[PDB]
């Protein structure tokens, strides 16, 4: 492997550092719109309560505690980010014992300004945005009453009361459960849900003897008891409401649940609990009307009702999907997903890894939860097409051996070992640079960046003072070429909170021309079949960085592909036949 010269002076005039020299043992990071480079950072002391802001990617930020008045704010409602570039900023404050309502500082203009609002309420909830109308907001008091803005929650309004549950649907429509009798807890299974498309001006119950009810792309579901039994089912509505079926899936007792896993304008991943405290379920896979479903893995690993699961959505290759299953000798094996659910494999095994023939295991949420060496669950990105990054055991089941950091270039059909320890990674300008800080107990100064896709690596000492560090920041898309290091030094009372926050624009100095790219086909697997790459009825053709090329691809770079369908044959249906959803497939068989 051949480097590049002279990164260090290329990055020693692009590294800032940032102290914040505070007494807090938390922090919490949110960024506010795209390409603003905006960063509200609040640190916490349980208690008083600090907000910095940064407007250029986190090389500086500014106190803007006098603000909020350096009021204390509480963490659990989290910093209510705005969608898509409002600019829209709200903090839930703290307030003494005889206050009749709530307060709430609220900003639509990046955090530069803050108004400081008494509520007719205490919150329950964070304010949810409606993704129709920004300026529409929902939450819960503590009295379970379901109060709604109109005015980016400057005045607010009762709509209903006794609401255990409310979630915006699209068009400003409000759904939301409701008891009679009883309270949210003791009335589980004996809730209505509720719809009022005008802001609570008129209502329309929508079901009756209700569990519970989620949303998943255009499907709104709903979990309905028996009439004369205590297990319940899934009801699905692709109307709002005004119409039911009954989804074509087990019903499930009171001890086990069903969850959402992944869901988009086609379809469905369902997770249906076993009965026992086993740890595992199945998953199964709908239709385009969320009604009909194909079992599509068994032995499904989903911990307990609000537990951990490995599901993954492989990002950065269409219908690519990694998780865990529970063996039958109760260990732990990935498996993976290349055509949205309708079969799934073990993982192949890097050619140079020994097995301690085997197969490649991913770390995700069950082995952080579990407190194993693993900083981080799987990395994938949109724009940076086919690249995944993972922790992972090469053999013949998850291990608690210390994992090295693995990554595939063609959406995981293919593996190579990335780097030797654990590491935290981030993905930068659409793949353009990969980034890695070693996962140590002890202070670390370096980070690794790799241009050529993770095959070759050079170490930068970012610092003369180590830090120990605690996690990456970047902007949201992956689209930036600017990373934050954030660690803290410690002395015998206090911890000094402290990022470093490097611009990689002179590493990639020149922009990608057109031929700095070439053509990839996508799950390509045998070029003499008929139907190579062909997943849900067409293939398609990338146009993708070559890893030699060392170009910034933009912050407006745009994944070029072009689709071509395939013939249909039996793999492009499911039974009602019915096509599966999402597949595209022409002429062939049927
Ligand atoms: C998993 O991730 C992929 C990529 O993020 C999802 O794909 C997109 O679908 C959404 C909404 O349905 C549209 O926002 C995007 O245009 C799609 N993007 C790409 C690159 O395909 C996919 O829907 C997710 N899987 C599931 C089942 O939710
Ligand atoms: C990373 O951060 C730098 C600023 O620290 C970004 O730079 C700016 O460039 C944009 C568009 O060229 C202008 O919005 C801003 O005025 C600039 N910011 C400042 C304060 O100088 C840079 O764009 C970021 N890196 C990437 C590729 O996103
Ligand atoms: C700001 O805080 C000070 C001191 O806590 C208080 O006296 C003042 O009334 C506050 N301003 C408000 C509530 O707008
Ligand atoms: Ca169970
Ligand atoms: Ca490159």
């Amino acid at each position: 492997c051949g480097r590049l010269p002279d990164f260090i002076a290329k990055l020693t005039n692009n590294t800032h550092q940032h102290v914040f020299d505070d007494l807090s043992g938390s922090v919490s990071l949110s960024w506010v719109g795209d390409s603003t480079g905006v960063i509200l950072v609040l640190t916490t002391f349980q208690g008083q309560s600090k907000l910095y802001r940064s407007e250029d990617y986190g090389k500086n930020f500014k106190d803007i505690t006098n603000l909020i008045n350096n009021t204390f704010i509480r963490t659990e409602f989290g910093m209510a980010i705005g969608p898509e570039n409002s600019g829209k900023v709200i903090l839930t404050a703290e307030v003494s014992g005889g206050s009749r309502g709530g307060r709430v500082f609220r900003s639509s203009d990046f955090a530069k300004n803050f108004v400081q609002t008494d509520l007719p309420f205490h919150p329950l909830t964070q304010m949810m945005y409606s993704p129709q109308n920004s300026d529409y907001l929902l939450a819960l008091s503590t009295e379970n009453g379901l109060w709604v803005s109109k005015n980016f929650g400057e005045k607010w309004e009762e709509i209903h009361k006794a609401v255990c549950l409310a979630k915006w649907g699209p068009n400003n429509i409000i759904f939301f459960t409701t008891h009679v009798n009883g309270s949210c807890k003791a009335d589980l299974g004996a809730l209505e849900l509720w719809r009022t498309s005008d802001l609570g001006k008129t209502f329309k119950t929508i079901g009756v003897k209700i569990y519970s009810f989620g949303l998943g792309g255009r499907f709104l579901f709903a979990s309905v008891m028996a009439d004369k039994d205590t297990t319940r089912r899934i009801h699905v509505s692709t109307d709002q409401g005004d119409t039911w079926s009954m989804a074509q899936l087990p019903s499930v007792g009171q001890e086990q649940f069903y969850s959402i896993l992944a869901a988009n304008e086609d379809m469905v991943f369902m997770h249906v609990d076993e009965p026992g405290d086993t740890g595992f379920g199945t998953i199964f896979t709908s239709d385009d009307r969320g009604i009909v479903y194909s079992k599509s893995l068994d032995r499904h690993l989903y911990t307990t009702t609000g537990g951990e699961t490995d599901f993954t959505n492989v990002t950065s290759l269409r219908g690519v999907y990694i998780t865990s299953t529970l063996s039958e000798d109760n260990s732990i094996q990935s498996m993976i997903t290349f055509d949205q659910g309708g079969r799934w494999e073990h993982l192949r095994k890097p050619e140079n890894s020994k097995c301690d023939e085997c197969s490649l295991h991913i770390h995700a949420s069950y082995s952080i939860s579990q407190k194993l060496n693993v900083p981080m669950a799987p990395l994938s990105e949109p724009n940076a097409v086919g690249i995944v990054i993972a922790h992972g055991s090469v053999g013949d089941a998850i291990s608690v051996m210390v994992p090295d950091v693995y990554i595939s270039d063609d959406g995981g059909y293919s593996w190579a070992k990335m780097l030797e320890g654990p590491h935290y990674y981030t993905i930068l300008d659409s793949g353009g640079i990969i980034v890695a800080i070693e996962h140590s107990n002890r202070p670390i100064n370096v980070i690794k960046f790799s241009t050529d896709e993770g095959q070759c690596w050079q170490s930068y000492v970012f610092t003369q003072e180590p830090i120990y560090f605690t996690g990456l920041a970047s902007e949201p898309g992956a689209r930036s070429m600017n990373i934050s290091i954030w660690g803290f030094t410690e002395s015998f009372i206090t911890r000094q909170w402290v990022s470093y926050t490097v611009d990689f624009k002179d590493i990639l100095e020149r922009n990608c021309e057109e031929d700095d790219y070439t053509t990839w086909l996508a799950h390509s697997t045998d070029p003499g079949d008929y139907k190579d790459g062909c997943i849900l009825g067409y293939k398609e053709q990338f146009l993708r960085l070559r890893k030699s090329s060392v170009c910034q691809n933009g912050r407006d770079y745009v994944v070029a592909k072009q689709p071509s369908v395939c013939p249909c044959s039996l793999e492009d249906f499911l039974c009602d036949y019915r096509k599966i959803p999402g597949d595209k497939c022409q002429g062939g068989m049927n």
